[PDB]
This record gives C-alpha cells, structure tokens and sequence, in this order.
C-alpha cells in the first residue's frame, strides 16, 4: 500500500497505467519516428473507488514537428471523451532523436494538465535514446514557474527546478491491464 504526497502535503492518488501502454503507442505512432517526427497521444480511463485506471490512449488529430506536436481538434476528442465519460488523465508524446527530458514547451503543454488534475502526468518515449520517462510538474513551486512565465520563444530556460519524476514505485503504477488505442485520424 502506498500514499504519495506533493511538493507541498496534497495527496496524489494512484494512476493505474497499462505495462502493454508504452510500446502499443510508440507502434502507432511508428509512422512518425521513423519519419523523425513528434506524436502525441492522450492518456483517458475512470475513477474507481478512489484511483485513476487508464483505459484508453487517444491519438488526437495532430500537428507533428521535430520539436512540439499539439492537438489540432480539440473538439472532436472532447465528443470522444465525453460519449463514453473518460477523463484525462495525462499525455505521452514522442522525442524521435532528442533525449528523454521534459521540454520547455513541454512543461507549458503539461502545466494545464496538471492544473485540471493535480495528478496529471507527462510520459515522454526516446525511441532512438531507448528511453522512456514519466514526469510531472513540481506542485506549487514548479506550476507557480510556469503560470508566470509568459516569457517568449519556445525553448526558453526556466528559473530553478521546474519538474520532477513520478517516482518508483509511485502514484503511477504499471500493471497488466487490457489497452483500448483509440486513432482519431
Ligand atoms: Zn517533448
Ligand atoms: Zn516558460
């Protein structure tokens, strides 16, 4: 049994996350790496007595660059989470060359996850690196950061330490459950 805490005493309640997950969506968005191009998927499921179950990664209408890859129909992933009462639960996007890190615009995309849902997280695949890892904003410090910072130009330095890891084990916890990829495209 565990209890996982923020930065600052909230309680982080668990996030169930599919073992198969991870590679099922660096398959589908295989297209896009050996492409060398970014791919971002959404991470959906229930609340069930008191955790969060990821049930369905959603691949949203998207446009993919090197370096960023936001959605480009919000609306028809909004009808789609709403029809079959899924909430986020986070993201997990594509570094085709780069390391495995949280970008700059990454932490901007995910400080408005992470404000919806305090338990919000970020997964990052390195697909060349071989790397994969799951982050989150600091909570209060980090997300103060970022909601200040209206500074200009994407890859702009943050003050301090900005982000974290969910640690291991975590209130992210990897377990073998049945996978639903749902490609709006
Ligand atoms: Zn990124
Ligand atoms: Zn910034």
């Amino acid at each position: 049994k565990i209890h996982a805490y923020t930065e600052g005493g909230k309680p982080l309640r668990t996030i169930y996350l599919p073992k198969l997950l991870k590679k099922v969506f660096l398959d589908v968005v295989k297209p896009n790496t050996k492409k060398n191009l970014e791919t971002c998927g959404i991470l959906c499921g229930k609340l069930r007595q008191n955790a969060f179950f990821i049930t369905h990664l959603v691949i949203p209408l998207q446009e993919a660059t090197s370096d960023a890859c936001g959605t480009t129909d919000e609306a028809s992933l909004f009808e789609f989470q709403d029809k079959h009462n899924l909430l986020t639960l986070g993201w997990i996007h594509t570094h085709p060359t780069q390391t495995c890190f949280m970008s700059s615009v990454d932490l901007h995309t995910h400080c408005s996850y992470q404000l919806m849902l305090p338990e919000a997280i970020a997964i990052v695949m390195a697909p060349s690196k071989n790397t994969s890892g799951i982050f989150r904003l600091l909570d209060p410090e980090g997300l103060q950061t970022i909601v200040k910072c209206r500074k200009p130009g994407l890859f702009h330095p943050h003050e301090g330490k900005v982000y974290t890891m969910v640690a291991q084990p975590g209130h992210v916890r990897e377990i073998n459950s049945k996978l639903q990829v749902v490609d709006l495209r």
